[PDB]
């Protein structure tokens, strides 16, 4: 009769989120879903490099999360002070 059991390992923090805000970068949050973009973090999945400004981001660029437009983003001030 088997009496072996497994235990849950718990939480492995694989995120480690934290962009170094050494320069005043902004946040841009999609209003259609809540996708928050940090200019200091960038989005390497699309090719957006860390430090790329919203102005440098192509007008044809869409929210990688849902395909919402740039006008679907809000400019969020960074309270990391
Ligand atoms: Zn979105």
């Amino acid at each position: 009769m088997a009496h072996h059991h497994h235990h849950h390992m718990g939480t492995l923090e694989a995120q480690t989120q934290g962009p170094g805000s050494m320069n005043d970068y902004k946040l841009f949050r999609c209003i259609q879903c809540g996708f928050e973009y940090d200019e200091a973090l960038g989005w390497p999945e699309d090719g957006i490099a860390a430090g790329t400004r919203w102005d440098d981001i192509p007008d044809d660029w869409s929210c990688p999360d849902c395909g919402a437009a740039k006008s679907d983003f809000e400019m969020v001030e960074v309270a990391r002070s």
